[PDB]
């Protein structure tokens, strides 16, 4: 019922229905987040900034609140919702 | 003596008698916070923003000082603290 | 030759060396840092802030330099330097 | 494929290949790194400042891209740039 991310080392376990939310982002369709699977330790393993995670997680888990965390700089927090692929 | 919270996959560790200060919350009162609990891994899980359970955590142990971080936007912050029921 | 110091859930792993550096604070005095010992995980449990941890344990790191983190309000800050008896 | 850098009790974790892209820091360079690698924890250590990490893990995610994080002052991640030879 509920996945693990590991984001550079980073853990955040979510429930499988919050990302099905949102079938058209990566996190959201099996076929496009299966590509970053490791099925040695069953968890999606994302080599990418951890800081930007907490808000695109917070993104499904609030049913569509995009918002910046205030540590990220705004162009690369454009580009980890580009890779996420939120638009 | 203790009890653990998993925020998202971030885990936060408390003693009860903290969380028994306040009893109108939903972390102080047992009826409220059994519907959160993993009986497998023995601690409560909640899906839910984590840069915030700091702020939650402090006003436990603080003895009720409710205090937003600077990273948590205003409008999210309020959104945990009813959730939490700690108004 | 390293300890482990789980600050409410967040554990930090420094070396003994690091925090005998200042034998008149909490952690870097055996009988002032043995009253939060845990036998059964073999850690020093503190029920505190997790976020002005970082800073604690950089002042001991850097030999000396201690700095606030800009997420944590200078009186929460102050507060914990008092109680880890860093003046 | 993959390697563990323990920062204080914080585990990170990147791909060699990602390392490998800078031979000339300390941590793309194997016997620079070697110092601080533990055997029987698969991991290398280092007792430094936690925060100040995910901008170091970042320029090598990036290509390169050298960011001072919001919340680290410049002196003390200047000396974080200098210790891991990022220049």
């Amino acid at each position: 019922e509920r996945v693990v991310i590991n984001i550079s080392g980073l853990r955040f376990e979510v429930q499988l229905k919050t990302l099905a939310q949102f079938p058209e982002t990566l996190l959201g369709d099996p076929k496009k987040r299966m590509r970053y699977f490791d099925p040695l330790r069953n968890e999606y393993f994302f080599d990418r900034n951890r800081p930007s995670f907490d808000a695109i997680l917070y993104y499904y888990q609030s049913g569509g609140r995009l918002r910046r965390p205030v540590n990220v700089p705004l162009d690369i927090f454009s580009e980890e919702i580009r890779f996420y692929e939120l638009g």
